[PDB]
């Protein structure tokens, strides 16, 4: 069986060591995260065609104060040690789940959302279209009798890479920018995240500006075409994905 | 920023004035309908790519008694003055609602779907669902804190040309007449519309003969054809648009 | 009009005579299966472009003890004489008719779901949501005031070919057995019975055995190739079954 390396990514309190648990069993062991003595914890289990080694990201909102949990689950998403991300999602908490969501599907990383926390949700009467969420995502929808498991396996062996849906609708002016930014950028990280970078980087997204290298000191001329071509950039950018994820909410909940 | 002109069209009741009031504020002003005294309200409002004029039109249940409203609607909607319409929909009277939804859908003008008054049909006890309504339509709907609105705004920015879907199943044979009738038509109106013109001719649509100019007497010899190939035609195709829609509500609510 | 053979196949106890003589009224006649006293009910209506003989199949669970109902629903799928099934499903019992379902569409055959009893899902509590169940299968369903029967005439006409899903995902040894047993049969048969026959044999279908002619004594030695490769082999392809149904149900309802 083919060897495939997931990571599991949500935020805290959203069932994410239940979901590892139930996955791995018992083949499962404890380090800490390189150089910190964060705990890091990695399993393995069997699908259909792979044999998965799952490591557990620390519980995060958002991928960009500053935080180690935070740093750790940023850190390894860029770094593409993962073929694939599970990323498990509280449907009883849909908008607030999908700002960390939204940000995996503009890196482009193959993605599996992991819709848990159904029973919650009837209670208080929120009913999800699963499907309607897979086709505004670009990425399969699986709501968790070891059903859910089962379909969940069978997705990360089918799932090979998000549609592209261009998620947010950004002004012009924006990319523009992002991606002038992006091509002083290391050929070392792939096109989606150099973009992605290049918009962190105009949202004032500190930490970014160590991902961006050479892409510094061009933050400053970059915040020079944006002034004549608009502005409020942060602003518009944040408001963007604000917007995507309160029309995809609307329309599938 | 781009200049777009959307005509607002919908039913008399169905929330049409509130919609544009919301999306113009004070940035509206009211003129007369050219001829008439039958007032013209226009307003302007920002989107992200576009400054939009918006046009409302007069509140109509029908393209296709005459009424004046009615002749001013479908005249504006056949004279390309619009790029692009939004297409305000009650959603507790869905299936009235889409009879003019589907006038405008068999004409081909880019359109998206506002969908609206969503508080009564809860209480009414109606779900509709968005996203399979936007399948079914081939056009985007939109459900409307300001939210729906921003989301309308992205719409119309990212829409362009509504999904051919031939929504209507017609017999082969009025498909040939509708077609016939439609090559004595002005090459100044497009495809869609030329056919949409020769079906409402066979329908018995007296309002549409002035504007098929050279198909006005072909009507006689056209429903010449049909006696031998059928009939029953007004029949058949009022029948036609309305298991279509019967069918999407069957389907989506 | 044109001439199209339609059969009609579901599960006992599922409507499948209602629909039946609601479709075809008077126009119908009683004639015993071939070889057999056991009743073959035929009927003919028409569509806006077809005449239908719509021939109604013995009720069944499963196409693969044995029985004659069964054996009568399978030898007239496999032959042919069909060009498209209206697949009558109980919306409240709805996993164990899909079973037949999936059969019918790992075979190929053009088909037409035809979701009932749809007020009892209602009571019971259960919403299937139709065109994401559509989406999944490959097909159209059509939820049955003589609305839904208009609804299914059309689907009838304007559908051709099912949407080729790979609805079950097998392990990749089953796969290439089940195609290795498909060769050593009939060029009579098309591909994808092959292979659903193929898989049927790998199963302990003893039925299948005698339709796969060549492909009898080439199990024992496919038999041969997965106790290497694997095994568990009817278990795996069960259970392949069971994780396909397990997960439309959990995306659609
Ligand atoms: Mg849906």
């Amino acid at each position: 069986m083919q060897k495939l390396t997931v990571g599991l990514i949500g935020n805290p309190n959203s069932g994410k060591t239940t979901l590892f648990n139930q996955l791995t069993g018992a083949r499962q062991r404890v380090g800490n995260w390189a150089g910190v003595t964060v705990e890091r914890k990695e399993g393995i289990f069997a699908t259909t065609d792979h044999q998965v080694t799952l490591v557990d990201l620390p519980g995060t909102y958002s991928l960009t104060q500053t935080s180690l949990d935070e740093q750790i689950a940023c850190h390894y998403i860029l770094s593409g040690d993962a073929d694939m991300l599970i990323n498990v999602v509280d449907a009883s908490n849909l908008e607030r789940n999908l700002y960390l969501t939204l940000q995996l599907l503009e890196l482009g990383i193959p993605c599996v959302v992991a819709l848990n926390m159904l029973d919650i949700a009837e209670k208080q009467q929120v009913r999800i279209d699963i499907d309607a969420l897979a086709a505004r995502l670009g990425c399969p929808v699986i709501p968790l009798r070891g059903r859910g498991i089962e379909a969940l396996k069978i997705a990360l062996d089918r799932h090979q890479a998000n549609s592209d849906l261009e998620l947010v609708h950004y002004p012009q002016p924006l990319l523009r920018e992002a991606d002038l930014l992006a091509q002083q950028m290391s050929a070392q990280i792939p096109p989606r995240q150099r973009r992605w970078l290049g918009l962190q980087m105009l949202e004032g997204d500190i930490y970014s500006r160590a991902y961006a290298g050479d892409a510094a000191d061009k933050l400053d001329i970059a915040l020079a075409n944006l002034s004549d071509e608009i502005d409020d950039p942060a602003l518009h950018i944040a408001d963007a994905r604000y917007q995507t994820i309160a029309a995809i909410c609307d329309a599938v909940s």
